[PDB]
């Protein structure tokens, strides 16, 4: 078929997302203190490597696997739920069709919390 | 098309699911105690619910949402990973087939965290 990367407009509509989503996140009260010791401008690029692979495109994932970057942090299931609502907000603010959001949280959350069966 | 549900063999399917799931959930030493106070048949019965509606089925879902359900309880994000982690081993027990219980992760993940975009 087409990838899901190729349908939304391939490495510059994951760019777009990506920008949109760190906004969100970072300007969330809850979840902004995680990121205080974080290389940040690394981060966003390994988000934009993470989503392209996960969505079809060539883009190499040079990052680390989802449960080594995350444990022993004392992130909440709360707070999963706050990072995958901004990212359905940054699909959305980006113009991604409804079912095609749906499409993408269903290929990333449970990347995210490293199931892939 | 075909639900989801229909494909994999209807309510009887479901229903083998969420046993299976259970018995992996409560067999968890990091989890088993988030349940000590619960009703746990009501919680089967719901289970089955969520899922079947979830997965395109005539059955309703008339439980809670789930956020309203998980909050407060101290779930984190490990804990909710380790619970992804055990549905997607239920439904390849059952024999689901490997991209198809891909396709229930992402309907189900999403939605367990309060995302419906
Ligand atoms: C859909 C959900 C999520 C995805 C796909 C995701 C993905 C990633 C990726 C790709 C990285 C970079 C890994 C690397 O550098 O090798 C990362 C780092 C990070 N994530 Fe997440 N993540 C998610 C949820 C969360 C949540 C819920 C938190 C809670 C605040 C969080 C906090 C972090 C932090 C703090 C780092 C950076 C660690 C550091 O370099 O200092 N993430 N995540
Ligand atoms: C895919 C992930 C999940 C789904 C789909 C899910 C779904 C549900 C549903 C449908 C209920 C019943 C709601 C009601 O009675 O109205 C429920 C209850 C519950 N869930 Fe989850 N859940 C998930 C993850 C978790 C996780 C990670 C925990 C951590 C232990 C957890 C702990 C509970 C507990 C303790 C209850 C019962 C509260 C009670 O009646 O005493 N769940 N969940």
């Amino acid at each position: 078929p087409i990838s899901i990367y190729d349908k939304i407009g391939g490495h510059e509509a994951i760019e777009v997302v990506v920008e949109d989503f760190y906004v969100r996140v970072l300007a969330d009260d809850q979840l902004s203190a995680f990121f205080s010791g974080t290389n940040m401008s690394r981060l966003k690029g390994k988000q934009v490597e993470f989503f392209a692979a996960a969505l079809g495109g060539p883009e190499p994932y040079t990052g680390a696997p989802m449960k080594q970057v995350h444990q022993g942090r004392g992130i909440t299931m709360h707070h999963f739920s706050l990072v995958a609502g901004h990212l359905a907000d940054a699909l959305t603010a980006a113009g991604v069709p409804s079912e095609t959001i749906t499409e993408i949280l269903g290929v990333i959350a449970p990347l995210a919390v490293d199931v892939t069966s």
